[PDB]
């Protein structure tokens, strides 16, 4: 592990489609889970998914200020009754490595993983904005 490239700068977009389990996943079922996303120690939970079933959607959007170190975003799963500290059902890493270099990624179903496991998948969009021509 060692750090000296550089990176982008600008904003950060984050549209949490949906998120789907596998066939045999007791994920996301009868129950009120909600998507944490995390850049630089900034956080934004999202409606909270009442009874959608295994498919919980939101087709929300966060915004995020990327500067240097953040190069991936981290979606964490939850229960409304629980906390985003305390057990989450899941979670996801949506790497902007892909939406710094493309500028725009669709959503995509992201491997949600719980400690290791395998629970589903997390369908999330990213879009970079970097800070073009303005100051002129």
């Amino acid at each position: 592990g060692s750090s000296g490239s550089s990176g982008p700068h600008g904003t950060l977009e984050v549209v949490l489609v949906s998120a789907k389990g596998l066939e045999d996943a007791d994920f996301l079922n009868n129950m009120d889970p909600y998507v944490q996303l995390t850049c630089r120690t900034q956080d934004q939970k999202s409606n909270v998914a009442e009874g959608m079933g295994t498919t919980p959607e939101w087709n929300e959007t966060f915004i995020f200020t990327v500067s240097e170190g953040t190069t991936e975003l981290k979606a964490k799963i939850f229960d409304k009754d629980v906390g985003t500290e305390d057990d989450a059902v899941g979670e996801a890493t949506i790497p902007l490595e892909p939406v710094f270099v493309e500028g725009s990624i669709p959503p995509t179903a992201y491997n949600v993983v719980k400690d290791e496991e395998y629970k589903g998948e997390i369908w999330v969009a990213l879009s970079f904005k970097p800070s073009g021509p303005s100051s002129g």
